[PDB]
């Protein structure tokens, strides 16, 4: 409405300005009074696309905004927008300027079985932006990733048997957790066959006097244990999935490391090999100056 | 010689006056210049029966004495004997007057099955203390000790199948080695039915590529795993033995904590339960005053 001072933008970035499906770019921008006065609920917003083929999707952040000190309003990052909103502490602040930075995960769902460029729009003010995002065409491996609307935990996941081959032997996982990061154990979810899935500690329960598969966590040290006895291991596939909550907002990347025992039919078997996964951290930020 | 004033403790006490075999009792001694002054180089020096079948081992420390910060001399606490020595520091001090406190290892080596009451002798200057030390007449368990040659490190033991019994299932240990302490890789000894030793890094791997049997180790995290697989666990007997370096010197009590998981032949699976075990830390301490 009246309220919307987004013309006062200044400068509209993204970098990269191309990525690959499921990565993320930076978005920074500046802002003056150059088109009119900052006020109390006046608000600044960028806006991308959030709903097609070709997505941004924001990660979920809120920033206090300070002159100087005086907290004068706030950076708000959700999945479909960012806005600065100026609390009433803005009056009487003179030559006002500021700068945000954020970041968006870019997403390409065309069904195309081959290679696939789109683009989404990013868009502040008098300025435009675009996005291009690229679309490309193992018995065991850990992924991770920070969710969009969860900036404050990590996905973590052990992906077992993933062709549902017959297994000679047990497998056995050691998972250290690297720091910066605590397990919530209530959030273990382990997915059999994609069929049938057990939460939290009741889950871990079922599996274990079930089908005698254990999962035993420390959130102190940061370990876990998998043991999968050979009869329910062969044909089967995990999908062992649980959250750390981030404990240093700050740091650039969680760690997770783990070492895998397991012999595929008609394979060596495998002895204590690493399998690790780095997930980078996201952030927003910005500030404000003015007399 | 003319050095010894020993003659100067005013107070020689023990507590406990009476332990079981293995216990510990707590020396505390007091001195003055009674008997004669104190100058650079003389000693104090409480002994104890150390050599027979009923001894006293002193837990090896070094304290340096200061009076209101000034550094004059060291007690230093042997397997054998106590010794305060003062440096040549000590000189001009007037109406001096100490203290110190170190613990000694009571042991009862006396060769019957019966209970068996012995005691040995402590003794300083014209003070003597009696310490009486009285001998008394599964699967798997944890234990420690601090050594009386080596009060920095901890000695843990994980002793497995110990009456050599049939197996049904593979062994699993996973311990988590609590704070105040760290994991010393290059310690791991085990032996097998007191017959093999397998010492350090190496000592692991001939374990892992001859029998299958899988020590891994994270001394950041202070996590353990062990596997046995059934047919090397079965009718064999294993005493894990590792130390850790003591980080927190003040701190009471080191703690080690386990879960097993094993089906010994015709018993039901042992699933998790928990095996721990915590070695009570040991300590020196003395003061000297004056003026």
């Amino acid at each position: 409405q009246a309220s919307d001072v987004s013309s006062n933008i200044s400068s509209l970035t993204v970098s990269p300005t191309q990525i690959n499906d499921g990565g993320k770019t930076t978005v920074r921008f500046e802002f003056d009074e150059h088109a009119q006065n900052i006020k109390a609920g006046d608000t600044i917003t960028v806006n991308w696309q959030n709903s097609g083929t070709v997505r941004g999707t924001g990660y979920t952040k809120t920033i206090k905004l300070e002159v100087q000190g005086k907290y004068v309003g706030d950076l708000v990052v959700t999945q479909d927008k960012a806005v600065v909103t100026f609390n009433d502490s803005i009056t009487g602040l003179q030559n006002i300027t500021g700068w945000g930075e954020f970041e968006i995960e870019g997403r390409n769902f065309t069904d195309t079985t081959t290679g696939n460029t789109g683009s989404f729009q990013v868009t502040s003010g008098g300025k435009t932006a675009e996005v291009t995002v690229v679309k490309s065409a193992v018995f065991y491996y850990k992924t991770g990733d920070m969710q969009t609307d969860d900036t404050n935990h990590v996905r973590w996941f052990l992906n077992i048997n993933n062709e549902n081959a017959y297994v000679d032997s047990d497998i056995r996982i050691e998972d250290d957790i690297q720091s910066g990061q605590t397990l919530d154990i209530d959030s273990f979810d382990i997915t059999v066959n994609g069929s049938e899935s057990y939460h939290g500690q009741e889950g871990i329960n079922q599996l274990a006097q079930r089908y005698g598969a254990t999962i035993s966590a420390d959130p102190a040290s940061g370990h876990i244990s998998v043991y999968i006895p050979q009869g329910y291991a062969s044909l089967n596939r995990f999908s062992i999935m649980y959250l750390t909550k981030v404990d240093n907002p700050d740091q650039k990347t969680f760690e997770n490391n783990s070492k895998a025992w397991y012999k595929e039919n008609g394979k060596d078997a495998v002895d204590g090999k690493e399998f690790n996964h780095s997930v980078a951290n996201v952030n927003a930020a910005g500030g404000v100056d003015g007399r």
